[PDB]
């Protein structure tokens, strides 16, 4: 299978630490957005939305990195714990995945991409959102090992790719002591995480500290 | 199963959707939200980010609606159309829930909310994200009857309650032909249409009224 992707963003780096937990090759493909690349016809064939990630496989083209996570464990993922078939199980992975693309990503993202693309300053009411959201993902962490359970899951690997993020922006996440311990968890059992997920965070470290 | 709720929210009536098409009882229990009954530290136990919907299933609190209705068919609705088994055909019915949270309601949510609890003029920016998720949505139903194949899948119902509410913000979304084509097939063909979304949609087009 194919994956169209860029090292800095935090959903590619989400696929990458999923494939590397599955023991699953992909066909990296870095995307031009230097040039443009996304918005040619050939990529929007495969991504209307001309977004990373883009999975193929055999034909078939996935956008949304959460989609991808589930859809590489539904698929390629036998013996793993990573997506548990059980459906309370999963409902704890699948809220978490919720949890993190639409409320603690989408806060980071409108709290620092004005300050990085628009040279805005920074606006504390979206900083105590992001607190906020930290702080909902410090009780879901209080007395378990991972976000979903005692296994590792593609949840925690989509929010330590968002989490990870955050030191980029100086955001205080540490401070947190249950999100702390999960933080460090993660990094030390998730497979190949300084492969699939340090690597591309240090590119968007030096595009950030090239700007700020 | 109970399910604390609210009529004028979207992801409360995607969930009563999916319960019509499941043909499932769920306990209904309305969230008072004039008292702040959200923040009671009870509510709180079985949800930290005080929110609608939760539904409670022995034992278990499932937060986010996208979550709460892939649970109810993978819990009781097995072998059913609306959520299918297939990877491939899970991973776009995935796809077309996480677009829904984060590109489609995400972008409404930022055009129409500033207006109406914030106060301030129109966003035509804004409304530019809003009209290109409509065209990102359109070109997913360029060639199927729904939004992830030729069946009803919770991702129509996800995205019918989504749309519904951009009644209420006078936003035109049938100029989009395969969105109009689309959106009237699922208020023919998903059960309980009415009852579950269209009853609801009517608080929120109360409160635009009154205020705009």
């Amino acid at each position: 299978p194919d994956l169209y992707y860029v090292p800095g963003s935090a959903p590619c780096r989400a696929v990458l630490l999923t494939a590397k937990a599955l023991n699953l090759n992909l066909n990296l493909k870095l995307v031009d957005l230097h040039h443009g690349e996304q918005m040619k016809p050939e990529y929007l064939k495969l991504n209307p939305q001309h977004t990373v990630p883009t999975l193929v496989d055999d034909g078939l083209a996935i956008a949304e990195s959460r989609a991808i996570l589930t859809y590489l464990v539904n698929k390629y993922g036998k013996g793993s714990t990573l997506y548990p078939e059980d459906p309370k199980a999963r409902a704890i992975v699948d809220q978490r995945l919720y949890f993190d693309i639409g409320t603690l990503y989408q806060r980071f993202g409108d709290y620092f991409y004005p300050q990085l693309f628009g040279g805005a300053p920074e606006d504390k009411e979206k900083l105590a959102k992001v607190d906020e959201a930290l702080k909902f993902l410090d009780t879901f962490l209080e007395g378990q090992k991972y976000v979903a359970g005692n296994n590792l899951t593609v949840a925690d690997l989509s929010l330590v790719a968002s989490v990870s993020s955050f030191e980029a922006a100086n955001i205080d996440f540490l401070k947190y002591g249950n999100v702390k311990r999960w933080y460090e968890t993660v990094k030390a059992t998730a497979p190949g995480y300084e492969e699939a997920n340090g690597k591309g965070l240090e590119a968007f470290k030096g595009l950030v500290n090239s700007i700020m």
